[PDB]
């Protein structure tokens, strides 16, 4: 065991370890600080779960959160440089902090931006993705806040943000279909992506339904081939009873832009996710020929997330937690 020590930060109190120095709190899932770490020498994020046990779907989340970013190694996704309890046992287990790499500063702090810069940005999306969704996980909240960026323009796909989280939601996701696959992410990428070449929301919706009609707007109403595939009675009625609307020529729409990038964005941006581009697809799209290298974007060891169907007691889900603090091996360093 480390030695401790304590303090106070924005109400919140802090128990680390000694090697993590310097805590200033950055902002409020949880709180951070950033921090030095005097045992590898680096700048560091320290984020303190708030109230980890509150609940079953809190104990649960807690549980979701730390298997996820023990599994992640990769230079385009968040990955876990420790964790920590100040707790002796299981008993008076209560506080988990995780401890990350500091980056920079968000995308949604980055603001248009060079063409250049945002066939390297996507392009790292797109990587970090195609490893997230080779282990058979969703990120299903892909939005500026949860994309660190730092000085190198060096990218990381985040867990969580600590702007509307709709803006960036694949419209099946919006209207709830239940067997939505991993290019809701792709979406999101696509949201996101046309927000950094024109420095405007693509779909600022003021809720719900006004966010289906502004995307629908740009994509057009379900053609033939896409109503044939829904499944909900009443999904189907409200789509063919709207006013029919073209799909847009996003030339006509992203004016400036590299055709390229135009032809990224038709490809991202489908109304049917069936027919959506992939991240491992986009990858090899023309649009990133300058960092495309089909021996440098790796694919992420199996996922057991069997646990998510498993309902289970608060104090089962803490215990769990527990097991997994103990059992982490932090990374080698360089
Ligand atoms: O499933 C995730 C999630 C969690 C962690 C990671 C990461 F970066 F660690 F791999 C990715 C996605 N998210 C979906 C939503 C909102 C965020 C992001 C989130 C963060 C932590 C736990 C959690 O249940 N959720 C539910
Ligand atoms: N193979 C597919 C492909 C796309 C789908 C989609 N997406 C459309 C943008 C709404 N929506 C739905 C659906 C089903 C029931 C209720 C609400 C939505 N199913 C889809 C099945």
């Amino acid at each position: 065991r480390p030695t401790f020590y304590r303090q106070e930060l924005n109400k919140t109190i802090w128990e680390v370890p000694e090697r993590y120095q310097n805590l200033s709190p950055v902002g409020s899932y949880g709180s951070v600080c950033a921090a030095f770490d005097t045992k590898t020498g680096l700048r560091v994020a320290v984020k303190k779960l708030s109230r980890p046990f509150q609940s079953i779907i809190h104990a649960k989340r807690t549980y979701r959160e730390l298997r996820l970013l023990k599994h992640m190694k990769h230079e385009n996704v968040i990955g876990l440089l420790d964790v920590f309890t100040p707790a002796r046992s299981l008993e008076e287990f209560n506080d988990v902090y995780l401890v990350t790499h500091l980056m920079g500063a968000d995308l949604n702090n980055i603001v248009k931006l060079t063409d250049d810069h945002v066939q390297f940005l996507i392009y790292q999306i797109l990587r970090g993705l195609k490893y997230i969704h080779s282990a058979d996980i969703i990120h299903r909240d892909l939005k500026p806040s949860n994309l660190a960026v730092n000085e190198d323009c060096e990218l990381k796909i985040l867990d969580f943000g600590l702007v509307a989280t709709r803006w960036y939601r694949a419209p099946e996701i919006m209207l709830n279909w239940m067997h939505y696959n991993q290019t809701v992410d792709i979406w999101s990428v696509g949201c996101i992506m046309a927000e950094l070449l024109t420095g405007r929301t693509l779909f600022p919706g003021t809720d719900h339904i006004d966010q289906l009609k502004l995307i629908l707007r740009l994509v057009g109403t379900p053609g033939a081939e896409l109503l044939k595939k829904i499944s909900s009675e009443s999904a189907r009625n409200y789509i063919q009873s709207l006013t029919q609307m073209p799909k847009m020529n996003f030339a006509n729409v992203f004016i400036g832009a590299n055709p390229l990038a135009v032809d990224l964005l038709e490809k991202m941006l489908v109304l049917d996710s069936d027919k959506r581009i992939t991240a491992a697809q986009a990858l090899a799209h023309a649009y990133f020929a300058q960092y495309h290298d089909p021996d440098d974007e790796p694919v992420a060891d199996p996922y057991d997330q069997s646990f998510e169907s498993r309902d289970l007691l608060i104090d089962e889900w803490k215990s769990l937690t527990y097991d997994e603090v103990i059992s982490f091996v932090p990374p080698p360093l360089d």
